[PDB]
């Protein structure tokens, strides 16, 4: 059954992973006295015992391999060297094991399949750079026993799965049981790889028992590379010799990459900063504190400067909200803009509408009228048409009437001089202000109603000087009337 | 010719970066029934065949080099070499090459220019760290045959413009025309490397045919450093033991590093997030998918949480737009803010104005105006002077005449309250608002008439506390009246 | 004393890592003719001369150390090797040292502390990996030399606050004052660790002078790791071959990464860039130039595509300035949304208010109000309570009154259509618009006086068609009415 074997190979492979992290970490993290400090991997210290300690020598993938206990370490049930590569509280009262790791290479506990699996890692070898104690290690073996070619696919498999991959695949055997009986298994005098098994399987004596070495690079992958094609697990920077920075890492999305603050921060305020470095302040984003419309904790993001100041973002913005109407829907808006103008009729023939009970309104050709070219909306997401909108509130508006020239003195085209020219007012009946747009243009006109007392006489005023708005322009999912 | 050496130059550097590209990958990215898929590079399999199984042993550059064709590698004219390191499918129906390398290191065709050059590559020795089959390999050589010094500052030239070096040089000789030929050339027995070459081109026996021999440490530059000397080509990074997160790379522009989603994402949504790990939602920057006024593709960024939901960013934005007028120059603007006001004149003393004909307005010092500081504008592009900006637009107005004890009932000054006083209302002629500033000030005045039926007086109002309005403030480079 | 102590082993772990560093680069940047240039590193070149070329060749750490002064560096005073290892022009007219190096390894005068503390540095051993001149080195060995394990503790102390460690320590001894009489303290021929110091002390030989000799592998910590586990002091990306791409570095206070723009950007212009490689324009956040409010030199941000167009961020915007009023207060606002909107009553009877000197308001229930769901605010910093805010200003308003049917034919409900009924008008005398709030509802409403020349009757309206406004809503730290 291959999902079994894929079970027991993913096993195996977090088995192999981990012991191969510890050895390529020289220099490890561990707790003492309650906090996080770095020393010299056991692995590494002329002065320690077995099985750090243990090295081989057969630099040589078809050298013989070592027959002695203290030369490889004897691995699985019968043997305690599990507590030398885990936590020592792993249980709360701590093992015979010197280190508190701050992170597990591997579980404290052996993974449940492989106590009784078919293959299981029977002897691992630690294959010595030099003569020395403590000395560095090119390779890793790992010998695996079964107990009596497919499982070559499902452990290549969760090998790939898993970030690491095999220098080589040997066949070995023994004529017993014991960890030390085991060797290469040869054609010919030639050491059988599994490439060659194949070919092989006919002369092979069926009295042995069989297992397989799987040898691993520990500095294969070890280094982020030049060319990128090595994964970072994450990525710190350093302050004053130190890795005191912030920290770029992935979420589990595969979308987001993540910044925290680093150990030298005495604010938890991470930050991503440009720099022109011309004479000015570098601008950060950055996250900070805050409490929502509930006052539960939250946070934020603030555009600042060095000296903590609001800084400046060009940018087309939408905002989303819930409708403020009975609909649950949400909506898009932009920020708008404001625009002071005023109607533009200022002599009798244009501004007073001789017949109004009969005038019919030409909004897109009547003389006075405001006109604007339409404004382009910015992109939005999905699934969110937006629409251009326009409204006018009224700003200055009065009831001017005829002087002895006939005349309109009342003007409010400026906003900084409306008052400079009082007029000669009448009665004010108000104002019907009306939006109208085509596919490129908005159209803006007006009537007023006026009543003369001094004539006793009504009007009616199209689009006049004497009537001015604020414009407010902006997109939005919600339309215009 | 400078420029012709240069061209020459630029062609041997790019084929010998390749190659070294090629032998510093020890795992490599193929294709394979259609996909990409990781394998060792034959050159590190010890079942490999002629030429990836070919070493040479001369670890120090003044050793012997070799005489056999099966540890060193012919190259060019009459070999068929370059078909093991290139693409399978350089041609449509395929090499004799067994591998699709997922890029090329080199070009399926030999740059032309290097099809008759004077300077050519007539060989390569890749230089074993020990002596097992498919070894690593710790330096690579390249014979350089002349076709009868100028040459080397123009290969340094161009080595420096491809992150490469030369670790060394050296003069070599052979008495014909054999690729097994070369050897060192020596003075006195003393192998010639090209610093010793001005000093003794006078015992250089000119029978000889003369090249040189370029050696690449192809770990150098390898591996990101910590002093940040090295750069990347790209960054990713892992989710759960897998190279499955975001990537990081430079664009063409050396200004911009550009964020892409990981092999990981089931959405295609790349985002740059911030997180304080205090208890809630990091907050990300991500890019999402959109559509343009014209419906077409387009994309946005959304700052967001983890729930998908909107988040804040604190700054000041500009926003830029075509003006809307007959301009098709662009204006910037900011996020208005807007407030609620009463003009403040309650006693007839100071809302009468008793000579309206003759009286001048002086809105710096009027009781009853409205008041506030000049805002201060945000930093702009360029090229943009922003202008500070305020409207007033009406928000409710009546018209009030004195009670029976004289006073003026009616008041908006509170929103909330704005109905709570009905006054004793006469006819409105409107109003006229009036917007002035100095360099530190707005002043915000009004004048309204109003015609009491009760008593047939004509008035006229200055800044009247039963005219109240709602003004807005914003920066724009659209200037103010 | 410890503090003194401390003092002297920063000092010598500062000229360790600093000359440390230097053997660790094969590649150099130094100044010639006034520009940077990259050359190799002088340690190896063949043809370099004394002291770069020096090497010791004990690789074992147990194994004899060279008596021979051409094979380790004498160091300290009476020897001039400090000016190989530092910048030329140390001084102006400039040293015998060949190379100005770009930046101080370690600088030009050695720390005074070290001119006569206890402990000094006698002699520097370059452990080269193989026999070869110029060869790399494997360890760097430091003999100090003491003055006559307190000093261990403040090394191993200063070694950590720089982000270095000590492969080993040994005990060191001579019979005299020689920097060639150092050799391995033993006991029982067996190298004397400083590990094993604490047991042996009883039969260390008072006749000798002791040192320490304190070994560095240069090549631990110094690329960057797949785990993340060391740490950058910057890392930039390439364009074509090249480190021209954008580079990131933390400033000084452990919360903030850096972008700056690469060497092969011909503006300064650094981007953070998204892009979604599906047919569309990548989004980039450009840090670019600028003026504030007073011309003075400044930067910004700018969102936008690869035109140079600005493009989109869904958002929650806060902005920040100081209050307008006497406040110097800072306040706090976000982007409003504008709705149009009439009042709606439209017959007589619930438009009239018949007694409207006793009618008191019930703005909750009354009919033809404008009532909207009050908005959440977005999540504000500190510190800082937002308030939601609603205000209204008039945007059409006639004084209609019944026709010959008694029915009111002004009707501003639709913004295209306020001129498309004219009605028949009397005076206006204004209109009161209050709004007020619940915990969860906004209520507008409205009453208009209107006196009908016609029937000479004065008239209040309750929340008329003929009366509608523009609503800005948004979230501030200024209060509502």
């Amino acid at each position: 059954d291959e999902a079994r074997r894929q079970i027991v190979s993913n096993a195996l492979i977090s088995e192999i992973a981990g012991i191969v992290d510890f050895v390529a970490e020289e220099q490890i993290t561990v707790i003492e006295q309650g906090i996080e400090k770095e020393i010299t991997n056991p692995l590494y210290e002329q002065s320690s015992g077995i099985p750090y300690i243990n090295r081989t020598t057969n630099k040589d993938l078809n050298s013989t391999m070592s027959t002695n206990a203290s030369e490889f370490i004897n691995w699985g049930a019968g043997t305690s060297t599990r507590i030398f590569f885990t936590r020592k509280y792993c249980i709360s009262t701590g093992t015979q094991g010197n280190y508190e790791f701050s992170k597990d290479y591997i579980p404290c506990e052996e993974p449940a399949i492989l106590s009784n699996s078919d293959l299981k890692i029977d002897r691992i070898d630690f294959v010595a750079t030099d003569n020395t104690v403590g000395s560095a290690i090119e390779r890793v073996d790992f010998i695996l026993t079964f107990d009596k070619s497919n499982y070559v696919s499902s452990l290549e498999k969760a090998a790939e799965q898993h970030s690491i991959s095999f220098k080589d695949i040997y066949v070995v055997e023994r004529n017993s049981s014991g960890a030390a009986g085991w060797r290469l298994t040869t054609i010919s005098g030639k050491p059988l790889t599994f490439s060659g098994l194949s070919k092989n399987i006919g002369s092979l004596d069926k009295t042995k028992n069989y297992g397989l070495r799987l040898s691993i690079d520990p500095n294969l992958g070890k280094f982020l590379r030049a060319d990128g094609r090595v994964g970072a697990d994450k990525l710190c920077w350093n302050i004053d010799n130190k890795m005191s920075g912030p920290c770029l890492a992935a979420d589990d999305s595969g979308n987001n990459l993540v910044l925290t603050k680093g150990k030298g921060a005495k604010s938890n305020e991470p930050g991503l900063c440009w720099d022109l470095n011309t004479g000015t302040s570098k601008l950060c984003l950055t996250q900070i504190e805050g409490k929502d419309n509930n006052d539960k904790d939250a946070s934020l993001i603030k555009l600042k400067d060095d000296n903590g100041n609001p800084a400046t973002m060009l940018a087309n913005i939408l905002v989303e909200e819930k409708s403020m109407t009975d609909s649950t829907k949400k909506e898009l808006r932009t920020i708008p803009n404001t625009i002071y103008a005023a109607f533009s009729n200022s002599n009798a023939s244009d501004l007073v509408i001789t017949n109004p009970g009969n005038y019919i309104g030409n909004v897109t050709s009547e003389k006075g009228r405001i006109e604007l070219n339409v404004q382009d909306c910015p992109v939005s997401p999905d699934g969110n048409k937006l629409h251009p909108r326009l409204s006018a509130s009224i700003a200055s508006i009065v009831a001017d009437t005829k002087d002895s020239n006939g005349k309109y003195q009342a003007d409010f085209s400026s906003l900084a001089g409306n008052r400079n020219s009082g007029g000669q007012l009448g009665y004010l009946s108000g104002t019907a202000i009306q939006v109208n747009q085509s596919g490129s243009k908005w159209y803006i006109t007006a009537t007023m109603g006026v009543f003369d007392p001094l004539t006793n006489t009504t009007y009616v005023y199209l689009n006049p000087k004497f009537l001015s708005v604020n414009i407010t322009t902006w997109c939005s999912t919600e339309p215009q009337t």
